[PDB]
This record gives C-alpha cells, sequence and structure tokens, in this order.
C-alpha cells in the first residue's frame, strides 16, 4: 500500500531492499547508484560479500531487477532530481547514499516527485526519529531522518531509565566496528544527538568511540547520574518490562554471559545485557547494550517508512 | 647490593629477567619453573616468541643459564619451599605464577630462605603497592603485591586526580587483550583494587572490563565525578605536570591522535590520552590513559623490588 524508492545500494540500502521486500505493505517500485550497473546491482544483491546470498530469486533485464518474480527498476542516476519519482508514484524515497542528509539536498528526491523522504543516516536539519523513543512525535514532516544505529542502541535505553528515575547526566562510550590489531578512538555525535530526540536529555549526554577489529555488532557503555536513587534490579526490572511489552521488537534483553557476535544479524535497536553492567551506588551506574551494526537499524529505517506512510 | 630469584618463567618473568639483568644493583641468582628444562628456558628466553629475540648472548650448561657472561641458576620445583632460597642468600623472591598470590602460599618463598617476596600478581591478603601511588608507604612488610597492569594504569590517574579535583566517585571501563572477532565483556577487581593503594578512594570506584582482539594494548576508561569544577585544560596541565616531574617514567601524556599499538613496549605504567577524553560538565569527565599489558607493569615490578629491598 505504499511505494518506496531506495537511493544507493551499498550495506544499507541492500538490506532496506530484502527487508522492504518482506513487507506486505510496502511496494518497491526503484533503486538507484549511479557508480554501479544493473548487472553488477544483481550481482551483489543476490551474492551480497556483506549480507551473504540472498535465499530468494534473482535476475534482470538490463533495466530491471527481477526478485522474486517482483520487477524493480533500476537506475543510474548522479542527480535524484532527475529520478522518475513522480511518473513512478514514489511516496517514500530511501535515501541511504549518506550524501543527501541535509534538507536542502535531500529536497531533490520531492522535486522528483517523492511524497516523502526517509534519511538512512543523521541529519543537522531534518528532524531525527528513533522507532521506540519519539515516533510518536511525527508531525506529517516531509523529510526525516532515522538518526544512526549507535544512537538507535543507546536511545530507547536512555528514554526506558529517564522516564523510571530520570537521568541528571550521562557519559557514553562505544566500542565498535562501523564502517587491524588497534583500538581507536575517536569522537562521535552519537550521544549528543539523543537530545535530539529526548528534548527532555539537551546537553545532557555525550560521549566518544574505540574502534575495534571485531565482527559486525558493537556494544554501548553508558555511565550515568541518576536523579532518584536505585537498585540494579529495578533499573534490571525497567527495561525488562519494556522488552516484553509493545517494544518487544525493539528493546531486547538478556541476563546471560554473552559475546559480541551473538547478537550479528540481531534485529532488535539495542539488546541490554543486565550482567554487563554495574552500578556503584544507587545514583550512578554504568549500563551496556548491544547492536549489530546494520540489522537492528536497518529494520528501524524500514519500520519508520511504514510509520511516515 | 640486591639478590634475587624469579618464580614463574612465563611472560612476566621472562620480561622481568630481561629487566633486571639491567639494572646495576640487582643480581638474578635464579629462576624457578618446574614446567620447563633449562633447555627450553633457554631457547625460549633468546627466541621469545612473546618479547623478540634477545640482543645479547644466551646459553646454558644444562643446570645454570648463560646470559651475557652472567650466569643464572635455573631450578624446576613445584613446591617453592624446596628452593635453596636461603643457601643462594636470596634477598627478594619475584613470583610471577599467580599461584602463589596470597600470604600463607607467598610464605613457602620465605620459608626457603628468601628475605622477601614480590607477587607480580594483585593478592587479597598480601598488602598492595603501586609505584607512583604509595609505595612511599611501604614499612618493611616481608610479602608484597604490585597489583595488576591495569590497576597500575588507572590508580596514578586515579592519584592525580582525587589530588587536584577530587573523586567523589567513578566508574571505569578497560577495553583490553589482556592473556577472535569478539568483544567480550567480563567482571574485573581492578579498578575497586585502587581503593587498596588509595584509601581514601575505598568503595569510591569500581567498573568493568570487554576483551577485544588487538595487540598488547590496552586502555582504561574512566568517567568520574569531581569533589571540585574543573575544565578540561586543568585536568590535563594537572596530568601534564606529573608527568614532566618525578614520576616522568612512570606516568605518560599525549594530545596526539593514536593507536593503542602506538605504545607495545612502552614502559610507562600509563599514559594519558588528552584528545581522547571528554568533559560534559564541570564535575563529570571521561577521562582514558592507555597501557601496555606488560611493559610499564613488568618495569614497575623490578622498580618495586629495588624499593622494597
Ligand atoms: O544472479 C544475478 C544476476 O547476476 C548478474 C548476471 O549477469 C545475471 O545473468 C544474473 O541473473
Ligand atoms: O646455548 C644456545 C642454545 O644451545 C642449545 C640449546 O638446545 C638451546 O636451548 C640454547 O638456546
Amino acid at each position: 500500500m505504499v511505494s518506496i524508492a531506495i537511493n544507493g545500494f551499498g550495506r544499507i540500502g541492500r538490506l532496506v531492499l530484502r527487508i522492504a521486500l518482506e513487507r506486505k505493505n510496502i511496494d518497491v517500485v526503484a533503486i538507484n547508484d549511479p557508480f554501479i550497473s544493473v548487472d553488477y546491482a544483481a550481482y551483489m544483491f543476490k551474492y551480497d560479500s556483506t549480507h551473504g546470498k540472498y535465499k530468494g530469486e534473482v535476475s534482470h533485464d538490463g533495466s530491471n531487477l527481477i526478485i522474486n518474480g517482483k520487477k524493480v527498476a533500476v537506475f543510474q542516476e548522479k542527480d535524484p532530481a532527475t529520478l522518475p519519482w513522480g511518473k513512478l508514484g514514489v511516496d517514500i524515497a530511501v535515501d541511504s547514499t549518506g550524501v543527501f542528509k541535509e534538507l536542502d539536498s535531500a529536497q531533490k528526491h520531492i522535486d522528483a516527485g517523492a511524497k516523502k523522504v526517509v534519511i538512512t543516516a543523521p541529519s543537522k536539519t531534518a528532524p531525527m526519529f528513533v522507532v521506540g523513543v519519539n515516533e510518536d512525535k511525527y508531525n506529517g514532516e516531509k523529510i526525516v531522518s532515522n538518526a544512526s544505529c549507535t544512537t538507535n542502541c543507546l536511545a530507547p535505553i536512555a528514554k526506558i531509565i529517564n522516564d523510571e528515575f530520570g537521568i541528571e547526566e550521562g557519559l557514553m562510550t562505544t566500542v565498535h566496528s562501523i564502517t587491524s590489531g588497534n583500538i581507536i578512538p575517536s569522537s562521535t555525535g552519537a550521544a549528543k544527538a539523543v537530545g535530539k530526540v529526548l528534548p527532555e536529555l539537551q546537553g545532557k549526554l555525550t560521549g566518544m568511540a574505540f574502534r575495534v577489529p571485531t565482527t559486525d555488532v558493537s556494544v554501548v557503555d553508558l555511565t550515568v547520574k541518576l536523579v532518584k536513587a536505585a537498585t540494579y534490579d529495578e533499573i534490571k526490572a525497567a527495561v525488562k518490562k519494556v522488552s516484553e511489552g509493545k517494544l518487544k521488537d525493539v528493546v531486547g534483553y538478556t541476563e546471560d554471559a554473552v559475546v559480541s557476535s551473538d547478537f550479528l544479524g540481531d534485529t532488535h535497536s539495542t539488546i541490554f545485557d543486565a550482567a554487563a553492567g554495574i552500578q556503584l551506588s544507587p545514583k550512578f551506574v554504568k549500563l551496556v547494550a548491544w547492536y549489530d551494526n546494520e540489522y537492528g537499524y536497518s529494520t528501524r529505517v524500514v519500520d519508520l517508512v511504514e510509520h511516515v506512510a
């Protein structure tokens, strides 16, 4: 019931396509990428060095991708503005190129005839949304952002903790392998971004990052100062509750001794790790949450697409 | 002047020998390891898969190890109590086996004739000392511990910060490769151990660890709540001063963008990373510090040996 077109056939674009093709109420009408041919696009989608071999059947006709009998238009336009989104009746253009992430730039998909646009990356200007955090604040805007995979791991946890105990302020560290033998620090805006999806925490969270050479699963290390005193059991219970409710598929929860790889391909946005965390005092605790670098995030991009539809 | 025997010929024991052999006032009279022969010990010391090919000349006579002329007796006793420490006039027995780390167990070396014992590992009973934190508090105790490499990295930092701004409480995370494709969480008493060498901080520090498949350099991520407000520059200035003075070789300081491997073989106990840390508010900051898994620690072991002599 919702027509979409995916711009960019990279790790994200391809995974979004895979997920979308499974949504009964979505109809992928096109994909675009100026750096590859239809033949190469078909080959990559089928034998994906990143996401593995596509179980379905794929082929093409030098003009359209044929997935399980479903034809998907393919273009190679370097400027989204020249795309036949209008002629194709594109309700939502999903841009996973990371180059048309602002309002002005992402506007092209609108000019081309696309009703709305969803940016699969954090934006400085477009309104950001995190499923399970503030997708309910969507007020019909035409161009939205889904933030980053890191922010999508942190934000839901920040929400749960702030709603139940309150967060005076927090400092995060994410140990990740987001796109050898080294631990490499860098800055990250993922923590500050939470302030964009949770206005009440604006200016109350920030952090940094350590890149490590591991499989495609990263982790969030959040050290927060609580408003109200709490025991670790109350904190666990608060998260666990949310993981059993409506946000069942977004917020994960475990109490086992895990290894990052255990979550490869997991679709939750964040998986709370009860055992990994530790509390020093009633108002000072370190919380841990895992996240696949792309599966949870990509599943949320499609969720956001259907929500804005 | 100072005669020492080294128990255990593993990673640490061998590095301790290399370093001890270079101290002008240390006389290495023996080593003990029940799991290897003199032939194997010699071959491993010269062709060390962990510390590289030993520069000096090494051979043996089936009884002693011969390094650059200097002769070192070799034994293979499973019970340190049967060792000839008294006969050889051993002043300090360095136990790097991690099997005699308590007062009752380490007591065996004393029973054998050694005047004192230095455990190259944290102990629940033996008093611990960290060069740069509380070695001056040594009071002639006969059995001491040098804590761990993680504690030797964190403690010096904790002291500097506590002395200048005061630490209300802190939570640490160490991303380390301490002895594939996985990030693995686990508990650690390394942070809590700071409370032993800095009683004023008892119960005010703890944390956890993440194991990663990287080279032999780890890092401590310290999120701390300060007593007195401070700017990141005052913090940087405070650590920098200490790294320029008497603790020059214990506390390192840098402001460059680094990768863990840049510190392989570094002998400081800790290298403060100004650029990697980040401050959220006047009394809530995240500090980062690097440490080679063995070089700084093994150097301290010898520093402590000469100090307690």
